[PDB]
Order: structure tokens, then sequence, then C-alpha cells
């Protein structure tokens, strides 16, 4: 009996799996092409830097091929697994490097409760369903983002909307909903921006 | 309207030659009984060089209660005189000692409704009161005391509420736009961060 599918038929390719690096900050795309493979479920992980599981989200085309796209918010390497039917692929894992953009260190940021600016301050205390409000002025950090990623009490990685201004500022809002310890980690070009991460207390 | 200064005497906890612990209330007595008739002045200089409140209850009696905060750790200079004329040991030099531990002291800041954290300033509103709230659960024996210096020059002793739980409460508004400084200690020495520098604006 022939097997269903046949993963060593799976070919892989895109600016995701350069081998010769990607710029942390920027959202990244690759294509899996599973058309001479046969019928299998295509899974995708991702282990980033610091040896934590980010998502990777993967596009149905509809003809055979898939889509899959990340965001490498820090820089270092990224260990991409990919298995068709369980079966790993031709050179999976993929190891890729994201590279650090710009000058972090050259950003200053704001933050703001109910209104009332703090600076560059936060916690260490927050209160659950408050909405914080904080501004990353990057006019000095040249080529890059600002990426922000909430470690949660519950173990998750949350990748939180950074409304880009084009002013070289970016906002960010978030509202802790549990209680518990966060970290607010806040990047710029894949590295720390001054004061982060900011480790809080949601309470009340 | 005849007085005699080298009459007079003064001793008691305010005046403590083996030293005073910072950041409580304390006081002294003075006795003008063999003295005479004479006015009592009272003049403190903290270890900043800066006068210091002295409260001087007439009792009546011939003596006085003199009252005074030792807020800050250091050399406080009592000059006292009875008639224009010094009295014999004055100034006394009392050395105001630190207690407990200043540095494990937590700040809270809250204003409009807001917790704020241990955030303050760099920008407080006129007219909003501004509360902060100083954690002192970890730092021993010792009291908060606060000051505010306000574009003015003055220096203002801000009464500071202790609410017995090892927590006390800093209420004060800023009346006036300019520069404020607001200083906090514990036990006689700055809490983390104090002073913390803000600017009153509209």
């Amino acid at each position: 009996p022939l097997p269903a599918h046949d993963a060593s038929k799976v070919r892989a390719s895109g600016p995701g799996l350069n081998a010769s690096g990607i710029p942390a900050s920027l959202p990244v795309e690759f294509t899996i092409d599973a058309r001479d493979a046969g019928e299998g479920l295509l899974t995708v992980q991702i282990l980033d830097p610091e040896g934590k599981p980010k998502k990777a989200n993967i596009r149905d085309n509809g003809d055979g091929t898939y889509t899959v796209s990340y965001l490498p918010d820090m820089s270092g390497r990224y260990t991409i697994t990919i298995k068709y039917g369980g079966d790993e692929i031709p050179y999976s894992p993929f190891r890729i490097h994201a590279l650090p953009t710009g000058d972090a260190s050259k950003c200053l940021v704001t933050v703001s409760i109910g209104g009332h600016g703090l600076g560059a301050c936060l916690g260490p205390r927050i209160q659950i369903g408050q909405e914080t409000v904080i501004t990353v002025d990057a006019k000095a950090a040249g080529e890059g983002k600002v990426t922000c990623t909430v470690s949660t009490p519950d173990g998750a990685e949350l990748d939180v909307d950074v409304v880009e201004n084009h002013d070289g500022t970016f906002d960010i809002y978030y509202t802790a909903p549990e209680p518990g310890k966060y970290v607010i980690t806040i990047r710029f070009g894949g590295e720390h921006i001054p004061n982060s991460p900011f480790h809080v207390l949601a309470t009340e």
C-alpha cells in the first residue's frame, strides 16, 4: 500500500526561510509547496531565540500550497520545524537568524494612564481593566519597527498591536484582563528600548 | 521689665545630649521661673541650615514647652534667648539619628482616582490633589515625613497621615505653576528616588 502522503516531496522557499538573515521587528512570510506530497496536515512550529514557542500563521492557498507568516520581534536564532502528515520535510528544522536594525537605545518612551503622563515609568502595580497607553518616539532610531510582546500570567506571549503613526512614533494600547504578573517587552529593530522590559503586577 | 537670661534652664527629650530619633516629633521644657520677665525666642536650624518651625507653648507658670519635628538626620542647632540674651548652654547642638531602612519603602501615587504605581511626575496639574502613599511595612522603626519646596522658594512641611498599618499618606495640591521638589524621608533618610522633581502646569 502506498502512503497517503510523502513529506520528502514538500518544498519550502521564501523570505521567511532566508538562511542569510532576516530583519528583526518586521513580519515575514514563506511558502510551502505540498502539491506533490499527497494528503496530510501541515504543521509549523517556531522556537524563538529565548526558547519560547512563537505563533506560526498558516494560510491555505487552496491549491496544495500554503503561506506561513511570523513576527521575529527579537533578534537571534529562530528554529522552524515543518512537518507534513507528521513527518519532517526536507531541510527542516530551518535555522533563521533575525538581525538587529537601527538603534533601539535612541528610542524615547512615555507612559500614560487615564490621561496622566508618567514619563518612562510603569508599575510595579497596574489595575485590571485599566488601559495603559505607551508611546515610543523612534525618530532617532533609524531602520526598524517597534514591537510589543506581553508575557501573561498564564504563560502566553501576546503580540500587541503597535500603531505606526509614521511620525517616527508608535502607540501601544494594553489592558491587563486578569490578575497576576505581566512582562511588557518593547523592542525596536529586535532589541529592548531603554526601560524595557516593564515588570508589572495586575491587581484589583 | 527686668530679666536675667543666665537663670533660664532648658532640658528635655528635644535637647537630649545623647541623640534623638529622626522622624519623630519631640519636645523640651524651658524653665524661666527665676529669670524675671522677658520674651522667649527659639530658633532652630536643621542639618541643611534651613529654619525649622519651633512651636512654643507658654504654660502660664514661668515655664514653656517647645516642640519640633526633626525630619532629617544630622545636627540641629537650637538657639534660645530670653529678653534677647542667649541662655546658658545655647546654642544646643542635637544629633538626630536615622532609624529603620528607608530603602525598603514603596511608593504608590494616586491622582484623579487612578493608581499610577511608583510614578510621580514629571508633570502635575495645578489644583489637582496628588496622594502619595508610602508603604513602610518592611522599613522597621521610623515615620514618613515630607517637605515641599515651592517655586517661590518656600519650604512647606506637609503633614503626613499615619494609617497605623505600616503605610502613610501624603496629600498635596500645587496651587501655582512652576517647579516643585517633593522630599520624602523615612526615619530621617530619603526613600528611593527622593527628592522628587515635578512641574506644575495648567
